[PDB]
């Protein structure tokens, strides 16, 4: 570009109960969640949740979801590279979310395994061969 | 988590010609793009887009849009912090494209602008006052 940089630029996510949302993300993915705006009733406007913990978030970048308040997403909501994907699977599977795919090989080089969220959305992870 | 970690979370772009997507980005909003794969009659069927030049990406930290062939995102697709708010409005002018909100301040303390892309999605951006 010219005149301006990309600070950050972490992925959407939406949600008809914020609250509801970023526990399946704590008990499912064990992700840390957090709201930042509430409606007059108290209902979340605004949020996040991220993968590492509530402490270095405090302290700058950002690799989680940012939450709005909407229909969720049908479809791929997430395409994320991670290390450790049998490890996942398995975290997942031992905290009762059964609403995962096997873990399979892409043909362009990857292990891959897919998870619908609270919300209905895909969430697609994958670690190189 | 236990036993895994997220390295990379960039966010999705859906687009029925991604050719056509990645050249906007391009003249447009200044971005750099590459489409990794093509279907039989010549499309993209995945690529990405990112605010760095082609030299970092390639030499690893993925900040930009996988694109994934498909139906454009209806409504937001992105939530970006930049820096140079006003530089990114200019440029986007500058290059012809008219369909970029004014910068207005946000009750949450930053100025934003939201761009519609070729392809009809919303691209919020933000800065930090």
């Amino acid at each position: 570009e010219r005149g301006y940089v990309v600070r950050e630029n972490g992925p959407v996510y939406f949600t008809k109960d914020m609250d509801k949302t970023v526990k399946w993300f704590e008990e499912i993915l064990g992700w840390s969640g957090d709201i930042v705006a509430r409606d007059d009733e108290g209902f979340g406007d605004y949020g996040c949740v991220f993968d590492y913990p509530s402490e270095v978030a405090v302290a700058h970048p950002f690799r989680g979801f940012h939450l709005f308040k909407g229909e969720p997403i049908k479809g791929v909501a997430g395409f994320m590279m991670i290390e450790g994907i049998d490890a996942l699977h398995k975290y997942v599977k031992e905290n009762g979310w059964d609403q995962i795919s096997d873990i399979y090989t892409q043909p362009w080089g990857a292990r891959e395994c897919s998870i619908t969220t609270t919300d209905g959305c895909i969430l697609r992870f994958f670690e190189s061969i």
